[PDB]
């Protein structure tokens, strides 16, 4: 018996106490919450990597798919079809492709050529390669993922080592070799390590299985957490399934007093010097080798073959892991001890075959043990995330050493169970392998995949490219010159409107002025001091006054006496009743005009609809309303549209501002033209600043091209059908309309909100400018975004929040990209009009939704430089409102005509 | 009696109940934890500013500094002294300067040029222009800031509105105006909010103030709290004020059911619509207006005056809440009212006095139960912060309201104290001003500007500009020469060793090589197996041997004799001792050679010194090894550095990698010269690798003009003091060391942990390639760095972090830069020499700090591609180790001598 109480004190190191398995465990426990940290992560040896499997398979699973299976022992493909609609079970075929330890570690290239071929062969016998199977990727090795279908891998590990993949997204490495064949096509839907679909394949069977093992040529464990514990993924919602990555435990030295003189040897002498230690002391790559290792050492010592030993016995490898289990035999063991002791070369006796078969014990048997300490770490994680007092769930399991030895899973077991007593775990050993559990993957990508190309089909619509955008700068350009031509105009649907402003302050104007604020989002009185010469201010008070929907769409005279109200209201308040004073009035509308003071309405826009306005001089209505209240007396001197009073706002300090720009309610531009080109002026001499009303571009069908189902529905059931098209895929009026009627499609095809369109969803205007800006800010938590939308009366998931503000996105980047085309439309054209090579020139700017959206102003800007790059665009922000431009403008009006 | 009851039902929505005020300290409650919370913070409209105020003063504060007052009523200019020393321990003077309504609407350039005017005035008057008087700012409106010495404002509150400075950095603008006077100089150190500065004055006094309260013009509060609640700032130690701007309290709505249509009126008519609406219901801005607005509703209802109405009545800011307070004296109160209101033309009955007087009474009482209801939540939010059951505080406040109000201070005091139970209150009035506690500030920002303007002078010399690299380039060109030509040989610096290795490999290497890798950090022997022709493949083994430190410095005796036993340890390992096996040594140390098989030792380098090697030829000292063991026999066919071997090795693959660098232990450099240019190896035919050994570049003093006291210091303690100076500025071995020199010297000037110079820290080697590259990886948590620093025996704070991290990252990236410069100049070399106009060339590369950094390759192939602009270098990394290019130079080797 000192045949055995000899090795085994001989090999004390490699005999771990119960004790010390405990410690271990504990010390994995541990590991893992530093893996599933976002501050620790980055330093843990266990990556604990998400996998973005949701779940075991249900039964749900359906339709007809390829699964690729390396790192493994043996590069497998196989076909997994299932449909139990047409009652077709769970069928599946499968084939293995030789690989050279050649291709295995030669370049990326190599290897990922052979797997692009031995595709190409098993899709061309059975000949599928006409139709499109979606591919799933069995890839056994610690990879980077951000989704599904994407794997950058981390490192090598076991027996590969391939020049220019780690780093690199296996998934691309494949893709190009295929395309390099142009044999055939595949769609790599999905990529999951053999834990993974391990676990899947057993949860298949199994509605209790909740781990994935593995021990074969290398170790490793997944198994499903809490979302609320994977800080690294964005969501609170359910579980997902999580890769340990295990094998690298103590690659930091955390198990430097469990390894041993023998275990740093064989570290020495392996393929990835430092790594995967404690996976080099468990899978079956590597027990043969040690125990070879651990017998060289007493046969230098003579404790073995007397003496002896030969160039066989100091080969590498020369001991597999098969003669570790065929040694391991109960009673075919010693016989086969015999054999291949003697084909070593070594005269091994009987004394010697017993000895051996000792060392196979110690070294297998620490293995088990290492391996139970690890997942009892695992389990007790899942005890405590149920809450339960007592724990039953399956473990799925793999590998060859786990398969073939006799005596690995019989004593892996018996150790887990006792270093785990409250914990009733069933081992389901996956038969078909990886390969179902992969298929039942692939199809959940597969499903998902779908949606999301759809979703991206309809989305892709909304995209202008470098040269759409050009094109909508020509054809601005083009109608800009049909309004400005009287021998066009009458057609123009850009109406390029003179507003008798000939030029931006001088710096003369002088007085007190009252001005109005008319079609924004606010309806205010002003009252403007203006004061110039060495000393030049400018004080100003506003109020707003309300003007209730009814009214807004009630008739003219209700809505200037209202107006008129306001103002007597006004006077009042600023103790200034009595005097006639000069006013003002910006009128944010299409007006005709004939000279400073007379604007006759040419078509309602925005919201407002009054009956009998249109055709009238909005002066004279207003006139109208003061002399019926008659109770004080005004002298209107101009009516001003806000990008004219916005532009000679900001131009009143900055003088080369000659262009106005509203981003708010509506969309339009204004900017400063030679009078030979305004040929609806008589006179070709200076200059007059034209209000474009760019906003009813393509109302003559010029940008059908670039519209959308969603923006017709739109304009369809606006106030105004037909009209403002331009505008309404621009402004903060209409953006909101635009997403509301893509989410209500999105809806109604199962991609959002469960497919349930709720009440809410219905009511138009529900995404109003101020949403849609806080919806789309940098760095925000999807947290947040489904609070906003759940404060709207959406009740959304992490994943419908994240739809909802990629189309927000969409839809706002589009609308910044139109502006900056009209934009690069109109500074290209003054440029011209003065003859230079580059022009700087300044933009004076307003609007709600400019100012509160967190990309428009700076993609319009972008979009901009790069439509016009002979013009370098300055946009300047107006913070005074367009009373003070509008009363600058009246102060040259009492002037001019005081003559 | 008759009159109060029926005023009370009338402005019943006033009439706050506790139940009410309850509920709105809950929401306030709520909106600070929102405001604080990273996730919801975006959307908070309690914003929660972080002011960078540690602590209350603590005494050691002295100087004499300047302070600014704008925002309040009074734009106010101080200075004050404090010092021990003297007493009058506090002393201070102050002036305001006029500061118009035109000032406070304008432009920003405007507003700050006044100030910088003022400023101007101030210093001229007392003649302290001279002297370096740092300045502290109180600026009362919400700020954006990241530092103590920046404020980036969020948005115009209160009187302001001036434009073109919202979103800006006032520092910036302030000191943008300063400079444009060219009148004076202003260290600005520090920016803080009116509330801190009262909380920091009245902390002066009262050890136990935490809160800055103001009930002014405007209102708002600050309080310190504990850091781990302040998500938006990197930190868990200690506690820093929060200026919570509780004025903007509701502008989403939240107090909808609180606000009346006189508060919704008097919005309509303010500087800033729809914002601060808890602030209107409240400061001394907005009561008295609040107050008129409801005696213009009741004199028209009937309610007062007998219906009567006058336009003095009606106009904005004729009852000032100066007449809301007189006519609440107790005292003169229906009095005063009599007066008030017989100035505003109306005929004051004397029950119209006792009306007036009530209506007085409800707003100014709910505007002191509000407040008393929003403090509560922060007295509240102090106790749980400290987790005891009772709280006792002292609350610094200022405010003309606060201050002149006759029953104000009383009632808020009352409610407060009702409010909050458990809670000792002490309300000290700020009799001083904000002037005291900003100047308390000042001192300790002044102090820490100091301390980081040393540090950035420091660090500074570590700053490469593009023309300081172009001139190392240049400089490195020019030793290549010397190197090169046989006549300055002797005396140049960088050897340029002929390798003789004439080509890259042809594609026929074929055949089995032994190999050997010493020199870098691990020793290992290989087996290379090349088959070429119609196929080609490498097939490669390899072990790690250790060498023992001693013997790595013994005799070259014991050295080669230990390689020797190892090499015949490998043989047995691949199962193949016997045959006289062709061998390749890498041997990474100068070598000057003759043949390719002979290689004498110049210098011992890196961390190696065995006696008896230098001067010899490591072929001859191997030789001899094995044939003293004379166990078996081998034929050492070549002696190459690893350069040369890593060229060769990525060659093998890329025919246009004509270029070797090694960034590891070492680092060095290697490339295919013209043989035209080898003057020191007979011939002018073909091309010659040569070793470039550049590491030593520098050692003439040619580099003087940029190495710092600390690589002086790290050189001066190196093993080869004064050699290899270039290298010890770039690689693994010694970064670490310039890192730890410079920390030990920010220790002893008191700016890192605590001033006290640990053991570890004395410590060489601390700082190895692993560290230094964790904690530079991207987006890495603070907490993580610390994480690491505290692992390695260093107590460190957060800030102690930030400043290590920041040391590394300098010390990294000249050394980046510093290789570039090396790199730039060899390819333009090879380019010249070719008379090319441009040159693509590839560089095989290896060494464990080139693979484990995070920013050093990247920002190394920056520079390449900024100096050599006529280059275009491809970096292909070497996976394989320089084995194999040297068997591929044994090979050719091999063939060449029967050939
Ligand atoms: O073992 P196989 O070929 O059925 O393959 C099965 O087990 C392997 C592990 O064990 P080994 O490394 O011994 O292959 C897995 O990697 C593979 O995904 C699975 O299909
Ligand atoms: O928005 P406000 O009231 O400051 O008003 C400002 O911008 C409006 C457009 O933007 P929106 O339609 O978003 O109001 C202009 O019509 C208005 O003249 C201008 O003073
Ligand atoms: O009031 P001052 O000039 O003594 O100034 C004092 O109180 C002001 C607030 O109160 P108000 O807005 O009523 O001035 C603060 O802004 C100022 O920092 C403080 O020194
Ligand atoms: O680093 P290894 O062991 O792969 O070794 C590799 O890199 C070394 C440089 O880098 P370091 O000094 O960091 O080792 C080289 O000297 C060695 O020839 C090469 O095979
Ligand atoms: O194949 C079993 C295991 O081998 C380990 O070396 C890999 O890192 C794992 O990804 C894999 O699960
Ligand atoms: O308010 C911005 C713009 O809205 C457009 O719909 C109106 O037709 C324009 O007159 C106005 O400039
Ligand atoms: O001056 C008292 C308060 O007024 C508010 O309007 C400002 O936003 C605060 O920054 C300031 O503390
Ligand atoms: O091993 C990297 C480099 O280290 C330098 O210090 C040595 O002098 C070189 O021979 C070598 O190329
Ligand atoms: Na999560
Ligand atoms: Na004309
Ligand atoms: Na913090
Ligand atoms: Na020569």
């Amino acid at each position: 018996d000192d045949q055995v109480k000899k090795i085994d004190k001989y090999l004390y190191a490699m005999r771990l106490s119960d004790e010390t398995l405990i410690d271990i465990m504990t010390r994995f426990r541990k590991e893992m919450k530093n893996g599933l940290s976002r501050d620790f992560n980055p330093t843990a040896t266990v990556k604990m990597l998400p996998t973005f499997v949701r779940s075991i398979p249900d039964g749900s699973e359906k339709g007809d798919f390829i699964a690729l299976d390396l790192g493994g022992s043996s590069f497998r493909i196989l076909r997994v079809q299932v449909n139990h609609e047409k009652n077709q079970n769970v069928h599946m075929e499968s084939e293995v492709y030789d690989t050279p330890e050649n291709i295995v570690h030669g370049s990326g290239s190599q290897l990922f050529d052979h797997v692009a071929e031995c595709l190409g062969d098993f899709m061309e016998k059975r000949k599928i390669k006409d139709k499109k199977l979606p591919v799933g990727f069995t890839f056994s090795f610690p990879c980077q993922q951000s989704k599904i279908d994407e794997a950058i891998l981390i490192t090598w590990t076991k027996r590969f080592k391939a020049s220019g993949v780690e780093g690199a997204d296996v998934v691309k490495l494949l893709n190009k070799a295929i395309k390099k064949r142009g044999d055939y096509d595949a769609n790599i839907v999905a990529v999951v390590n053999d834990t993974v679909g391990t676990m899947m394949t057993c949860g298949y069977d199994d509605q209790h299985c909740e781990v994935g093992l593995i021990i074969g040529t290398g170790t490793n464990a997944c198994y499903m957490e809490e979302l609320r514990h994977i800080d690294l993924v964005e969501g609170d919602e359910g579980r997902m399934c999580i890769n340990t990555e295990w094998g690298a435990f103590g690659d930091d030295g955390s198990l430097e007093d469990i390894r041993t003189e023998f275990d740093r040897e064989i570290d020495r002498g392996s393929l990835n010097p430092g790594k995967q230690l404690f996976e080099k002391m468990v899978s079956g790559m590597y027990l043969g080798e040690l125990v070879r290792l651990i017998l060289v050492k007493m046969a230098k010592e003579g404790l073995l073959f007397e003496g002896r030993i030969t160039p066989e016995l100091l080969t590498r490898g020369k001991f597999n892991t098969s003669d570790v289990s065929a040694i391991e035999k109960n009673k075919e063991g010693l016989h086969n001890a015999k054999e291949i002791l003697t084909r070593l070369g070594v005269e091994p006796s009987d004394d010697d075959c017993v000895s051996v078969q000792h060392v196979c014990t110690i070294v297998s048997f620490r293995s088990a043990n290492l391996v139970a300490a690890t997942l009892g770490a695992i389990l007790n994680r899942l005890r405590d995330n149920k809450g339960t007092p007592r724990l039953r769930t399956t473990v799925g399991v793999n590998g060859s050493l786990y398969k073939t030895h006799p005596q690995y899973s019989r004593r892996f077991h018996k150790t887990l169970r006792r270093l785990v007593p409250d914990s009733d775990v069933r081992f389901l050993l996956s038969e078909s392998g990886s390969g179902k559990g992969a298929a039942m993957v692939t199809a959940v990508a597969y499903r998902l995949a779908e949606q999301h190309r759809q979703i991206e089909e309809t989305l892709a619509h909304f995209h202008l490219t470098k040269d759409m955008l050009l094109e909508v700068k020509k054809r601005m350009r083009a109608e800009m010159e049909l309004g400005l031509r009287k021998q066009t105009h009458n057609n123009a649907v850009v109406k390029m409107l003179p507003s008798f402003v000939r030029r931006t302050p001088d710096g003369t104007e002088n007085g007190d002025f009252l001005a109005l604020d008319l079609g924004g989002t606010n309806f205010r009185v002003l009252l403007v001091k203006i004061r110039s010469g060495k000393k030049r201010t400018v004080e100003m008070h506003n109020k707003i006054y309300a003007i209730p929907i009814e009214i807004m769409q009630g008739t003219g005279e209700e809505l200037f006496d209202h107006i008129v109200s306001c103002i007597s209201d006004f006077l009042d308040y600023m103790g200034i009743k009595g005097p006639r004073m000069p006013l003002g009035f910006t009128f944010s509308f299409p007006c005709q005009q004939t000279s400073l003071d007379a604007g006759i309405l040419i078509t309602w826009t925005k919201g407002f609809k009054a009956t009998d306005c249109v055709g009238h001089d909005v002066v004279t209505l207003l006139r109208d309303a003061i002399k019926r209240r008659e109770e004080f007396d005004l002298d209107v001197v101009a009516v001003v549209n806000d990008t004219v009073g916005t532009m000679m706002t900001c131009a009143y300090e900055e003088p080369t501002c000659e262009v106005g720009l509203i981003v708010g309610t509506g969309s339009n531009a204004c900017y400063m033209e030679e009078m030979k080109n305004v040929e609806m002026v008589e006179g070709d001499q200076g200059q007059m600043c034209i209000n474009m009303e760019w906003g009813a571009f393509g109302d003559n069908g010029c940008l059908d091209d670039i519209r959308t189902h969603y923006d017709r529905l739109v304009d369809e059931y606006s106030l105004n059908a037909g009209k403002q098209r331009y505008e309404k895929m621009i402004s903060g009026m209409y953006l909101g309309e635009i997403v509301r009627n893509i989410l209500i499609d999105f809806t109604k095809k199962g991609f959002l909100f469960r497919g349930q369109i709720s009440e809410t969803l219905k009511t138009r205007g529900i995404f109003e400018t101020k949403f849609l800006s806080q919806i789309e800010s940098d760095r925000l938590a999807l947290l947040q975004v489904r609070a906003i939308l759940q404060q709207l009366g959406l009740n959304s998931t992490c994943d419908d929040s994240i739809l909802v503000k990629t189309v927000c996105g969409v839809v706002s980047r589009r609308a910044a990209q139109l502006c900056g085309a009209g934009m690069a439309a109109v500074v290209d054209k003054i440029r011209e009009n003065r003859g230079l090579d580059r022009l700087n020139v300044t933009v004076g700017v307003d609007g709600t939704l400019y100012k509160l959206h967190p990309h428009f102003s700076r993609i319009m800007h972008q979009t901009v430089k790069e439509l016009s790059p002979k013009c370098n665009v300055s946009f300047l922000l107006s913070e005074d409102g367009s009373g003070k431009g509008a009363a600058l403008i009246t102060a040259v009006g009492v002037r001019l005509r005081t003559e």
